[PDB]
């Protein structure tokens, strides 16, 4: 039915495709891997990832600290962890500024991020460019569906940095930031943007994510079957034979390596280096390095 769009399954092939008139709209799908070079830990890297460093909270399992039913029984661990990450001021990475450059080149249809560090915004992506798929800590809400009283960040800090579990002033239920926990619905914007974006995406750029949580993992299968998909990641993600307990639905994954591979490319390494390499192939490398240099300087000056 649809023609094949990559002339070869390499970064060079993706680069030639991006410079063609057929690549008009790029969607970026990113996770915590795009911020580790800034100093923010990811979740699932062995030894260094967050989930291997929560022994002190004596959880039944690491994910419980971000699960809504456990949170409602034992909310203290999450708030203790939240103040462990608060003090750091972080700069966006080369990878963040590559997405910013896609925006300035008119190619960025949308960035879907699982991160809450807001570094996409700090890099210059605007609200309409972004789907913060796993929420934000900027706003908070009571957890009672009958209440849902909204509280600002200043209110949340006042409770946290004063050693009190935030409780709603109307119903005394727990109040948490609008970070999406396991068991919680995603923002409505996620679905309204998804329904429209993935009908008109020419390239999926998947960076710094293990694709281990739904529904975000489903997004790679929402693109048209002809749409090339480039992974820039330390490890292959989304490619595996089926097995009991797999996260992806049947046939919902990447195919980099089988005899039937036709559109998926894995560039294995650091996200910063992968974006530099891709920029170089596109003739954008000095432009990208200038952007990072000038934007990091402007951040420091302010
Ligand atoms: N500098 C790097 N360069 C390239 N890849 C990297 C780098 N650092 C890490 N990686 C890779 O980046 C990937 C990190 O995958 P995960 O740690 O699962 O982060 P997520 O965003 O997918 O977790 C999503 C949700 O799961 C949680 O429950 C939360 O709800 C999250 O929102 C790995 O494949 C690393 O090899
Ligand atoms: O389901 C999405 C959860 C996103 C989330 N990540 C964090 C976090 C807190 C502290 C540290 Cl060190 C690292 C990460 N909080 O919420
Ligand atoms: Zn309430």
């Amino acid at each position: 039915h649809m023609e094949r769009l990559l002339d070869e399954l390499t970064l060079e092939g993706v680069a030639r495709y991006m410079q063609s008139e057929r690549c008009r709209r790029v969607i970026c799908l990113v996770g915590a891997g795009i911020s580790t070079s800034a100093g923010i830990p990811d979740f699932r890297s062995p030894s260094t990832g967050l989930y291997d460093n929560l022994e002190k909270y004596h959880l039944p399992y690491p994910e419980a600290i971000f699960e809504i039913s456990y949170f409602k029984k034992h909310p203290e661990p999450f708030f203790a962890l939240a103040k462990e990450l608060y003090p750091g001021q972080f700069k966006p990475t080369i990878c963040h500024y590559f997405m910013r450059l896609l925006k300035d080149k008119g190619l960025l249809l949308r960035c879907y991020t699982q991160n809450i560090d807001t570094l996409e915004r700090i890099a210059g992506l605007e609200q309409e460019d972004l789907v913060e798929a796993h929420g934000t800590f900027y706003t908070s809400h009571c957890v009672s569906a009958s209440c849902r009283h909204e509280y600002p960040l200043s209110w949340m800090k006042e409770k946290i940095f004063s050693e009190v579990t935030p409780k709603c002033e109307d119903c005394q239920s727990l109040v948490k930031p609008d970070i999406v926990f396991f068991g919680e619905s995603l923002p409505a914007r996620f679905f309204s943007c998804m329904q429209s974006d993935f009908l008109k995406v020419d390239l999926l750029l998947v960076m710094g994510t293990s694709l281990q949580v739904q529904p975000f993992a489903s997004l790679i299968s929402k693109a048209p079957l002809s749409t090339p998909r480039l992974l820039i990641n330390k490890e292959k993600a989304g490619q595996s034979d089926p097995f009991l307990g797999m996260i992806m639905g049947l046939g919902g994954g990447m195919d980099f390596d089988s005899k039937k591979a036709y559109r998926d490319v894995a560039w294995l390494g650091e996200c910063d280096q992968g974006c530099l390499a891709l920029a170089e192939l596109l003739g954008w490398k000095k432009e990208l390095e200038d952007l990072v240099r000038r934007e990091h300087a402007s951040i420091d000056a302010q």
